């Protein structure tokens, strides 16, 4: 009855994720002084994290603790698609924030005169449309099915919701959803770091964004490294370890609100907003 021990723990992780990310979104939405363009992009992140806390983790927990999928074959597919979507939209929004800040530091005047709150809302829309496309459509079309009997048995069993995929899908989805935006985020972030260094409160706020980026990479990159090792040698990566690395990724959705707590502007605004 580690089954009940884990059930309660999982419900608290949900709470933390969901409450933290609601708090961030409520701070941004109730403080005019905190509605920078950047923070509009942060809104998108907190939303992806919020969908993780409300939909992805709760259904995931049930799989983890009971060891079977209870929610039918269609919700198995939908759950998986929304999980994959949240991760994709998160890393694409982080790579947009890296690029945005690189242009903000190298051309502050131009940038502030020609990005607006509406033009950001459009970028964000695009991101979620691309995310949804690369996530939902391949899953819906069953492009991810493998031909091995083990795989086929899982797909015919409504009670199996392991993302057992073919090699081609595993590689391609991982490149497109994660490895290329990660590589871009890192390349661009290092250039922002270079230019800041050349130039020397502004810099403390840039530091927070760097931390978010590094932490997101540490949380998700284990899973994505393992994803690739496993397409090459299926025996190499035990399932419980794969699952542990996936939960490290889910944990990222609890982390952002906590990191935002340490920005001084955000803190103040949370104090005000909460009758506190
Ligand atoms: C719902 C499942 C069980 C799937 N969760 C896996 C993880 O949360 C993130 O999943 C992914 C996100 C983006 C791209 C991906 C991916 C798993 C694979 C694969 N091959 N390609």
């Amino acid at each position: 009855q580690w089954e009940a021990g884990m059930s309660l723990l999982m419900a608290l992780v949900v709470l933390l994720i969901v409450a933290g990310n609601v708090l961030v979104i409520a701070a941004i939405g109730s403080t005019q002084r905190l509605q920078t363009l950047t923070n509009l992009f942060i809104t998108s992140l907190a939303c992806a994290d919020l969908v993780v806390g409300l939909l992805v983790v709760p259904f995931g927990a049930t799989l983890v603790v009971r060891g079977t999928w209870l929610w039918g074959s269609f919700l198995c597919e939908l759950w998986t698609s929304l999980d994959v979507l949240c991760v994709t939209a998160s890393i694409e929004t982080l790579c947009v924030i890296a690029i945005d800040r690189y242009l903000a530091i190298t051309s502050p005047f131009r940038y502030q005169s020609l990005m607006t709150r509406a033009r950001a809302k459009v970028i964000i829309c695009t991101v979620w449309a691309i995310s949804a496309l690369v996530s939902f459509l391949p899953i819906m079309m069953h492009w991810w099915r493998d031909e091995d009997p083990q795989a086929l048995k899982c797909y015919q069993d409504p009670g199996c919701c392991d993302f057992v995929t073919n090699r081609a899908y595993a590689i391609a989805s991982s490149i497109i959803s994660f490895y290329i935006p990660l590589l871009i985020m890192i390349f661009v972030a290092l250039r922002v770091y270079r230019e800041a260094k050349e130039q020397i409160r502004e810099h403390k706020a840039l530091k927070t964004l760097g931390i978010i980026m590094g932490v997101f990479t540490l949380c998700w990159l284990p899973f994505f490294l393992v994803n690739i090792v496993n397409v090459f040698n299926r025996d190499l990566v035990p399932d419980w370890l794969f699952v542990a690395f996936n939960w490290l990724g889910y944990a990222n959705s609890a982390m952002n609100p906590i990191i935002y707590c340490r920005s001084p502007d955000f803190r103040k605004a949370f104090k005000r907003l909460l009758a506190f």
